[PDB]
């Protein structure tokens, strides 16, 4: 369909003006004198009549600035031209001198910045239109907010004049910027695709959604950890639509007088109930709706109950959808969690590695950065950062790069000049100290991702592979087949070896292959819900692995209780569990004998894998993978180390790589002392190159750092593996037999 | 399963949205106003009712189910002195309970089943109820023995009077034992007592450590008769055989 | 004050905290101060009233009702970061907190140092000794 285009550059000095090509006339049909809208960014438009002209290209519009601005668009975005039928003449449209270069000058200016520029043209103007005249050195845009016709107007010299306001300042641009887009907010683009195929299709076609007749949604919980931007999100779900906002402040409807909150929320719902369809929000719901515990007055519960009232009381023809905000979903009074209410929750978690980068690329923006700063690098840290957070980050680190020079913002220089105001880029090692100086991670909860190591990161164990495959990837990328002959998945394996041997190493490696999400409780964490008698706190980090559907939650030492319960409240709700959701629970221990047998009850987890020792590929292979950040010397064997070290565990050559680590940086330290140590340190046969007498680990480095080396693993142990590998019975028996013939 | 009317008119919902969604084909960004044909003209397949199933929609449900089950008394042949044994202590005081009061024999009020591990307990238990036509609930181990770990011991009466409300049931216990690891067997015990029996519900309990059992259980009145569950034998096992191959297609030469 | 705008009458603090928050807004580039906080807002479990609860949740609107181009900071000042209702430890009211502790041997000359200033001391009298204890 050929309406939208490409808008570039364009020559002309003619405003409201937009460029159409000679060669496309008839599909359209308008003339010279017809005015068309254009669509831009962020729901803001613009009014323009058109120019037949050669000098456009067949699909790129030549228009100027302000009108560039108008719509937000730049070089490379494409608009839409629609014609509108609508113009028609106007009365007092209300313009206003927005900008500093006024000069001075009050009164009635308009009769040669107006009257005389709009003349013999129609000239259409929309609400919000930027468009400037320059006279007399004095370029002065008049952005008018109040047209009389709708949407825009067509200026007559005959209107008379009202013009008795002040001009102002900025300000008014900076609640018009805040009309964010989908670009404004990131690190939650699976949520944010979510959120929006549940909104927009209603609110954008309301007609279909009753015409096949189904429901909208009435309520959606947006919880997560505070901070995030839980009210950005909302502000920009309904800005991209042609929605109407309605922030309902937390605590604000409880620092009323006592009588009064409630009308200011029928005030509220009245208001959302006589407008569009619209979106209003409540911010911090447990301040105004906490558990029944805590509740020691009456007054918050009526409160409560006129918000259950006025929630139910809304019907699906009023368009309007409520969105809430906590930080879990246990922290409300679960009176409105039934259906009607608040049923579709969602979840605008911690983001990830690679969703950290948009949310700082996005705050480093306006500042000026060097060409040694590298985002990726300081996005592979901050683990448990926050927007928040890193918003702090880039502040702070620009604080430090003004603090730094403080050579010439100086004491004797008040008046700071316009020197250093705009030449100063922060630099990495800003980041670095702003990083490490400061900022707290404010994050002690678990993490869902999917994990980066790869298969070939432990070479081998070709049968487990084979297993894990068995298990793991044909019940998700086969759901078919699994149905043609009606064998059901099964919900989890128990891993077993000796201690240190890749066991969550190899955990995630299938979740990594599998492209599924990978959370993992340990030990110390476990059995400190039973120290403290928190038994059943084991409920939300199941339904946390029910939110997102294709996990693997893997316990770790789940024989840590066994020194002396819990395992019966995995145990009751391993079975209510259904099997349809695709999550596994892969258990790992290292006391296999003393575990309780009804763990292995058919039903709940079934196989058990071996973990052996690593063999000599796996060796070489976890040698060399330990090796990626270090530059090691070209001729350092590792084949050589592979067959040499013949016992060793998969924790224990993982310690002579960084033991030779650390040999090699006490000599490069050491060699450092000497050469600025030097007696007679002259000026006469300086190294003015840097020796760098160790770049890299030399070949002697691992040949002392073996000499420390210790198997921890003994014979006697392994031993007990290979016992209770005996105890399965081991497809033992009679043994082969034939089908008659 | 678990899932209530609500939930079932949103899963009709969300399958239509999912069969909408895959039609953004035709409903475009440049038709903002959607002509009459698919509106209309879209019907919903099966995959995207089991994509609806798969992907979303969490039950609502915790609690026990009461239903009568669809388990057939030749799921597992055999076991005839068995099967005479439960269908005189179940069928005859419900189908005929006049010959019971022309000379005043009062019925018995619960079996105790033991044996070895997994030999079909529960589908032993579930197929005279099936055959009764009457309810069946089920309390398992683990939901046993988390009342007493949390000292939540006066939480049976509202379990035992949820099956007085459905008259013809049999409530199932099993591994009854599984709190003589190391209290609410007196809990049970206060109860069955004070249950009377003009009511024809039946508390028949499995265990698989029978010695290491409570004795005052075994007292004349409250569980008296002792059924033995062998091994399954060669009839009963090619009945179990061919009743797990309903489901997969078996070509005709495999011999059972 | 802290406790001075507990001992108003009912439904009068609050007009006391918008005067003084609307004073603040007003002048010039500004800092207001609040000390002993945990008198006014303390942890939940110390709340057995509401009217405690309209004055925190009042501090908290008006705390967050601030503008960057106002120039006004607020201080507040307590003995242990968990003596607070933690709902106004978010970001946006109450982030960056510092740790004015105790002073040190030779931190302990200087305070003393301020408090002999008046006072006519003789020859023999040895500061850094009495530094060394106490």
């Amino acid at each position: 369909r050929p309406n939208r285009l490409i808008v570039d550059e364009a020559i002309n000095e003619d405003n409201s003006v937009v460029s159409l090509s000679q060669p496309k006339m008839d599909e359209l049909q308008l003339f010279r004198g017809d005015t068309v809208l254009l669509k831009g960014k962020k729901r803001r438009e613009a009014v323009c009549i058109v120019l037949s002209d050669d000098t456009c290209s067949d699909e790129k519009i030549r228009m100027n600035r302000v009108v560039r601005n108008n719509l937000r668009v730049r070089l490379g975005d494409v608009i839409s031209i629609q014609p509108c039928p609508d113009v028609k003449y106007g009365k007092r449209i209300h313009v206003l001198p927005i900008d500093d270069t006024v000069e001075g000058i009050t009164g009635n200016l308009f009769e040669v910045y107006l009257k005389p520029y709009f003349l013999e043209a129609y000239r259409p103007i929309r609400k919000g239109d930027i468009f400037l005249v320059r006279g007399g050195m004095r370029a002065v845009e008049f952005k008018v907010v109040e047209t009389d016709p709708s949407p825009y107007c067509i200026v007559a010299p005959d209107t008379v004049i009202h013009c008795e306001g002040e001009p102002i300042k900025r300000e008014d641009e900076e609640e018009s910027l805040n009309e964010v887009g989908y670009d404004d907010i990131g690190g939650c683009r699976k949520q944010l695709a979510q959120i929006k195929e549940m909104v927009e299709l209603p609110l954008r076609h309301p007609a279909l959604f009753k015409a096949i007749g189904v429901k909208p949604p009435r309520g959606i919980l947006l919880y997560g950890p505070p901070g995030t931007g839980k009210t950005l999100i909302a502000r920009a779900v309904a800005n991209e639509t042609g929605a109407f906002f309605f922030l309902i402040n937390g605590p604000e409807i409880m620092s009323k007088l006592a009588g009064e909150s409630e009308s200011n929320l029928r005030k509220a719902f009245e208001e959302a109930e006589k407008n569009a369809p619209a979106i209003i929000f409540i911010d911090e719901l447990d301040a105004i709706a906490p558990k029944r515990e805590k509740t020691h007055g009456e007054v918050e519960r009526r409160i409560v109950s006129q918000l259950l009232t006025l929630m139910d009381g809304l019907k699906q023809r009023a368009h309007v959808i409520v969105m809430a905000a906590t930080n879990r979903p246990n922290s409300i009074d679960p009176a409105l969690r039934r259906f009607g209410r608040f049923d579709r929750e969602v979840d605008i978690g911690i983001p990830d590695a690679t969703g950290r980068l948009e949310i700082l690329q996005i705050h480093t923006k306006n500042m000026k950065l060097a060409d040694d700063v590298d985002l990726e690098q300081v996005a592979n840290e901050t683990h448990g950062h926050v927007g928040a957070d890193l918003a702090a980050l880039c502040s702070e680190a620009a604080l430090q790069a003004i603090r730094k020079k403080m050579d010439l913002i100086d004491l004797e220089d008040e008046t700071i000049d316009a020197e250093v105001m705009n030449s100063l880029a922060v630099t990495m090692d800003d980041f670095r100290w702003a990083l490490s100086q400061s900022n707290p991670s404010a994050l002690r909860e678990t993490v869902v991702e999917v994990p980066q190591v790869t298969w070939e990161d432990i070479g081998g164990l070709e049968d487990v592979k084979r297993e894990l495959q068995e298990l793991v990837q044909y019940p998700v990328e086969h759901p078919d087949k699994f149905l043609k002959f009606g064998m059901t998945p099964s919900k989890g394996v128990l891993f077993y070896g000796p201690p240190g041997c890749g066991k969550t190493l190899l955990a995630k490696a299938i979740a990594n292959e599998c492209q599924a999400n990978f959370i993992s409780i340990k030990g110390p964490e476990l059995l400190t819900m039973w120290f403290g008698e928190s038994e059943a706190n084991v409920r939300e980090i199941f339904d946390k692995a029910r939110q997102a559907a294709p996990c693997v939650l893997f316990f770790d030492e789940l024989d840590s209780i066994a020194k002396a319960r819990v395992i019966n409240q995995i145990l009751t709700e391993m079975d209510g569990m259904s099997t349809k959701k695709n999550v596994f629970i892969i258990g790992a221990t290292n006391r296999p004998d003393i575990i309780d047998p009804a763990i292995l009850r058919p039903g709940r987890l079934d196989q058990l894998i071996y973990i052996p020792l690593p063999d000599e590929k796996s060796r070489v292979a976890i040698l060399k993978a330990n090796l990626r950040k270090s530059p090691v010397a070209k001729d350092v064997d590792l084949e050589f180390l592979a067959k040499m070290t013949n016992g060793f565990s998969g924790a224990d050559l993982t310690e002579i790589c960084q033991r030779a680590c650390k040999l090699a940086i006490r000599e490069s330290i050491e060699s450092e002392i000497r050469r600025e140590r030097e007696r007679q340190t002259n000026p006469s046969a300086m190294e003015v190159e840097e020796d760098d007498p160790v770049p890299e680990i030399r070949r002697d480095h691992f040949e002392e750092a073996m000499r420390f080396a210790r198997r921890s693993v003994s014979d006697n142990d392994i031993r007990k593996y290979e016992m209770f590998a005996q105890t399965l019975q081991q497809s033992r028996g009679f043994g082969d037999f034939r089908f008659p013939s």
